[PDB]
């Protein structure tokens, strides 16, 4: 069921897993949670989501909460502005330590609690 796209194949997830489990998932798959470095990423990601909400490999780093990606992708601030959704990360209840796709939209990103379940993505590259 892996989708194919830009080098990498996207598992969509039918069972909703804690973040932390999701990602072990992905592990044992020789994945990880899905990195998102381009609109065009963006777009395929929640286009195939068609509007529920997955887990993607967004979650905190460091004593001073920056966001972070678990493949190790080096997460880029500005160029990421455009992804979340207007308000996010807004740190609800500040307890929203892990990120998703939330919203069928270009700015799609939320912050939400890591033990909360959800669908989620792996990420897995084609190595020819
Ligand atoms: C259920 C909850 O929804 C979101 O937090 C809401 C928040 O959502 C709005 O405002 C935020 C910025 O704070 C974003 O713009 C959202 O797009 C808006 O919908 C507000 O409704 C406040 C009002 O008190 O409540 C928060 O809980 C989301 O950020 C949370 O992660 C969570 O999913
Ligand atoms: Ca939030």
């Amino acid at each position: 069921g892996w989708k194919y796209f830009k080098g990498n194949f996207y598992y969509f997830s039918l069972i909703p897993k804690t973040w932390y489990s999701a990602e072990q998932f992905c592990v044992s798959r020789n994945s990880h949670l899905t990195s998102v470095t381009s609109e065009s990423e963006q777009e395929f990601l929640y286009k195939t989501a068609g509007g529920l909400i997955y887990w993607i490999g967004l979650t905190k780093a460091g004593m001073e909460g920056d966001w972070s990606w678990v493949d190790d992708t080096p997460f880029n601030k500005v160029q990421s502005a455009r992804f979340w959704i207007p308000g996010e990360p807004n740190n609800a209840g500040n307890n929203e330590h892990c990120g998703n796709i939330k919203a069928p939209s270009l700015q799609a990103w939320n912050d939400a609690p890591c033990d909360k379940t959800f669908l989620f993505i792996c990420k897995r590259p084609y190595v020819p």
